[PDB]
C-alpha cells in the first residue's frame, strides 16, 4: 500500500515520497505519459509498468509485510498479490537509492505538456 511504499522510499534515500517523488518527472506520482525525463524518472515508469501486469491486484491500498536482513529489503509471505506489489515497490526503492546522485529539483513540479513522445512497456 502507499504506506509501505513511503516508509520504504524513505528508509532507502532519506528523502520523503511526498513531495519528492510524487511529483516528479513525467511518472513519478499520478499516472504519466511521454518520455521519462531521466533515470529517477525511468524509476517511476518501470514501477508504473510494474503495478501494469497486476491488473487483480491493488497497490495503492492491499498493505504487505517487509523485514530488513542488514540492509536488505525481505519481502515476508502474503496474498500472491502482495509478494508481488511489494517485489515491485522494493526494486523502485532501490532504483531510487541508485540514481539519487543524479536526482535533479529542476523535474520536481514538472508540467504536463513538456511530457511529449511515446514509450510501452
Ligand atoms: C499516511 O499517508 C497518506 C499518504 C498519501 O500518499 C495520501 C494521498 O492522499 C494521495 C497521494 C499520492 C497520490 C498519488 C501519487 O501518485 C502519489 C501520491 C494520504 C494519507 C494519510 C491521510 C490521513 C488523512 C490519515
Amino acid at each position: 500500500s502507499l504506506l509501505e511504499f513511503g516508509k520504504m522510499i524513505l528508509e532507502e534515500t532519506g528523502k520523503l515520497a511526498i513531495p519528492s517523488y510524487s511529483s516528479y518527472g513525467c511518472y513519478c506520482g499520478w499516472g504519466g505519459k511521454g518520455t521519462p525525463k531521466d533515470a529517477t524518472d525511468r524509476c517511476c515508469f518501470v514501477h508504473d509498468c510494474c503495478y501494469g501486469n497486476l491488473p487483480d491486484c491493488n497497490p495503492k491500498s492491499d498493505r504487505y509485510k517487509y523485514k530488513r536482513v542488514n540492509g536488505a529489503i525481505v519481502c515476508e509471505k502474503g496474498t500472491s498479490c502482495e509478494n508481488r506489489i511489494c517485489e515491485c515497490d522494493k526494486a523502485a526503492a532501490i532504483c531510487f537509492r541508485q540514481n539519487l546522485n543524479t536526482y535533479s529539483k529542476k523535474y520536481m513540479l514538472y508540467p504536463d505538456f513538456l511530457c511529449k513522445g511515446e514509450l510501452k512497456c
